[PDB]
């Protein structure tokens, strides 16, 4: 369902990011005047990532959830491919960390919405494989959605596990680094690392070279959350960061975890964080 002539339907506005894959622009849906995000990739300079792009578009085209960035479509325009998504204006969860620490209500609220996204994806037999705060985006009023499906994987009846080495090293599950047969439980490990990232501001080993953690993670005991945090938060992290994937809970099970039930509140309260970042960035 590749479409054509994107500028008949969208207005391309200013660059807002990226990067490695391509360049990302703000845009307008001319039909509704809603704002969109447009990733433009020139495919005559592709040339190996082309297979990954095809996979990314496939995954995007099959997702339909409040907890995953809304996909408008992929458009051919001469030599270039336009990947068009809803624009979320609140920043990423990583951005929201920059001015300072979160409290456990904010951490639980964000984790609960990530979990609803993971529950959705995993129920569709999809694996995100790059869960981290940078890939968790917020609307300007605090809605929280998963983004960047650039390395997302799909399980099928004939392929019940993946084994591809993808992800971001600090957040990668040990079985992914080992290139063992793995599934959605890899996302649950990454969620654990993300919980530490939300609590501490950065993942375990964050001051080491990424290549070095590739040997450390499979060997070392799993990270724990250290510091003056509630016991249920520490337990939530511990549950996620089990070396044996089958011992990790599902996303569905974690939604009922004491940490989430006791501390998560309305997403609209996250506007406080969004405002904090806006103030901070304006003074930086
Ligand atoms: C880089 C960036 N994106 C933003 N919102 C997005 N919504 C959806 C996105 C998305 O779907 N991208 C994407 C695409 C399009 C294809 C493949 C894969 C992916 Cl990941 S990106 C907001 C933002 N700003 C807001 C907050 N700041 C001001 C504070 O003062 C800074 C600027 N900056
Ligand atoms: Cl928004």
């Amino acid at each position: 369902n590749l479409k054509a002539d994107p500028e008949e339907l969208f207005t391309k506005l200013e660059k807002i990011g990226k990067g490695s894959f391509g360049e990302v622009f703000k845009g307008i849906d001319n039909r509704t005047q809603k704002v969109v995000a447009i990733k433009i990739i020139d495919l005559e300079e592709a040339e190996d990532e082309i297979e990954d792009i095809q996979q990314e578009i496939t995954v995007l085209s099959q997702c339909d959830s409040p907890y995953v960035t809304k996909y408008y479509g992929s458009y051919l325009k001469d030599t270039k491919l336009w990947i068009i998504m809803e624009y979320l204006g609140g920043g990423s969860a990583l951005d929201l960390l920059e001015p300072g620490p979160l409290d456990e209500t904010q951490i639980a609220t964000i984790l609960r919405e990530i979990l609803k996204g993971l529950d959705y994806l995993h129920s569709e037999k999809k694996i995100h494989r790059d869960i981290k705060a940078a890939n968790v985006l917020l609307s300007e009023h605090g809605e929280v959605k998963l983004a960047d499906f650039g390395v997302a994987g799909q399980l099928t009846d004939t392929q019940i596990k993946r084994n591809t080495f993808v992800g971001t090293p600090f957040w990668m599950a040990p079985e992914v680094i080992k290139q063992s047969a793995y599934d959605s439980k890899a996302d649950i490990w990454s969620l654990g690392i993300t919980a530490i990232e939300l609590a501490r501001g950065e993942p375990p080993h964050s001051e080491l070279h990424p290549m070095k953690v590739l040997f450390l993670i499979p060997k070392n005991n799993p990270p724990t959350l250290e510091g003056n945090y509630s016991k249920p938060l520490k337990e939530f992290v511990e549950a996620c960061l089990n070396k044996e994937p089958s011992f990790r809970p599902t996303a569905k099970e974690l939604l009922k975890h004491k940490f989430i039930l006791r501390n998560a509140k309305k997403t609209s309260y996250l506007t406080e964080l969004i405002d904090r970042y806006k103030r901070w960035k304006a003074e930086q």
